[PDB]
C-alpha cells in the first residue's frame, strides 16, 4: 500500500525472454494456422464469432513496439490465439490439433523460463 512495497521481482530480461518465446513458437512447425491473421473476407463465420482476433505477427509487432505493459499481457494475447483456434475448430481437424500442441508448447516454455 501506499509507502509498503513488495521485493523487486527483476523484469528487466523479461522483452528478451519473450522475444525467445515467440522465436521458437513461431519457427515450430505446427505454427502454420497462427502465423498471420485470418483473412476476415475470405473465412466465413470468422469476423463474427471471433471477437479479438490474434495472431503471432501481431504479438510480434505488439512486442517490437512497446505495446506490451508486461510480460502478463504478453501471455494474455498468446493464449488468446489458442482459445480463438479452439472456438472454431473441431480437436480432431488439423488446426485444432495443431492448437492445442502449441498451447502444449508454449506454457511449458512459459514455465521453464519464469516460474
Amino acid at each position: 500500500s501506499m509507502s509498503v512495497k513488495k521485493p523487486k521481482r527483476d523484469d528487466s530480461k523479461d522483452l528478451a525472454l519473450c522475444s525467445m518465446i515467440l522465436t521458437e513458437m513461431e519457427t515450430h512447425e505446427d505454427a502454420w494456422p497462427f502465423l498471420l491473421p485470418v483473412n476476415l473476407k475470405l473465412v466465413p463465420g470468422y469476423k463474427k464469432v471471433i471477437k479479438k482476433p490474434m495472431d503471432f505477427s501481431t504479438i510480434r509487432e505488439k512486442l517490437s513496439s512497446g505495446q506490451y505493459p508486461n510480460l502478463e499481457t504478453f501471455a494474455l494475447d498468446v493464449r488468446l490465439v489458442f482459445d480463438n483456434c479452439e472456438t472454431f475448430n473441431e480437436d480432431d481437424s488439423d488446426i485444432g490439433r495443431a492448437g492445442h500442441n502449441m498451447r502444449k508448447y508454449f506454457e511449458k516454455k512459459w514455465t521453464d523460463t519464469f516460474k
